[PDB]
């Protein structure tokens, strides 16, 4: 503990050139003196921990509103079993790799990408991470006991590694780029499943004074949703919008609102597909 208060001292005075590292020591301080199960460091802007050896009562570890890019200083916290970095700068989780008692993570305004470290957390029941950079999930497949998965807000449009987690139930896909719900279809424990504004962008094609896209955007049994609003005087024949297109113009789209319904659970499919066209 001698040792502890020591590099905990050392750290403070490398706050970097609006930091509230003395009462981060503080904390950590009254966390370690009264082996405390709590160790609350919200909105302190911290950029970097210091070392933590032993704080194996920890089981609750709140760090909302700081600045963390390195996570690897919690590495040692075994016993977490909740931990909360929104709005960090965190982009690599495998420090938490034996943390196997981890059952809640909220990590939302980070900027990740890689979540590839969540394989090391099979036991997960809770999982934040709206607001991200996330268009690779494949390591969510791993994750069969979440109970609650947010992960609004990203740049995902492949959800076939949700395809198996039935136990899910509490799912937040808006604001992603998501145009196939086949990936659902098995997901009949749903609760709460929010599907709302899909941005979805194909890839350019040539102009054509009459031109023919294939619809992409697909119910959970793969059936074609009918357009609500076509851009450009266009319509829909099944398979295909349709447009006629005397002139020249950069893009075409169109805008789907399909209600859902995946066991119990009912939501809104809605949102809108893109089409660059090439002169």
């Amino acid at each position: 503990k001698a040792e502890y208060y020591n590099a905990w001292s050392e750290w403070e005075r490398n706050a970097p050139p609006g930091e509230q590292r003395g009462m981060a020591v503080s904390r950590l301080r009254d966390c370690l003196d009264r082996q405390a199960h709590e160790l609350e460091l919200n909105n302190l802007g911290l950029s970097s921990l210091p070392g933590i050896q032993y704080l194996p009562n920890v089981t609750k570890l709140f760090l909302n509103g700081n600045k963390l890019t390195d996570i690897k200083p919690l590495a040692n916290l075994k016993n977490l079993g909740w931990l909360f970095l929104d709005e960090n700068k965190v982009k690599d989780l495998s420090s938490l790799k034996d943390l196997k008692k981890l059952k809640s993570l909220s990590l939302e305004h980070n900027g990740i990408s890689d979540i590839n470290g969540l394989v090391h957390l099979p036991q997960l029941e809770s999982l934040y991470l709206g607001n991200n950079k996330i268009t690779d999930i494949t390591v969510l497949s791993r994750l069969t006991k979440l109970d609650t998965l947010s992960l609004e807000d990203n740049q995902i449009s492949d959800i076939v590694p949700l395809a198996g987690l039935t136990k899910l139930q509490n799912l937040y896909l808006s604001k992603n780029h998501i145009s196939d719900l086949r990936a659902l279809a098995g997901l009949k424990n749903l609760d709460v499943l929010e599907l709302f504004s899909q941005e979805c962008l194909n890839k350019p094609i040539n102009h054509q004074s009459n031109l023919v896209v294939p619809n992409t955007v697909k119910n959970t049994d793969g059936s074609l949703v009918t357009p609500e609003i076509i851009s450009d005087d266009g319509d829909y024949e099944k398979p295909n919008v349709k447009w006629h297109l005397p002139e020249f113009t950069n893009e075409v789209s169109f805008i789907f609102y399909q209600p859902v319904t995946i066991g119990k659970a009912k939501a809104r499919f809605h949102g809108r597909v893109t089409q660059p066209l090439k002169e």
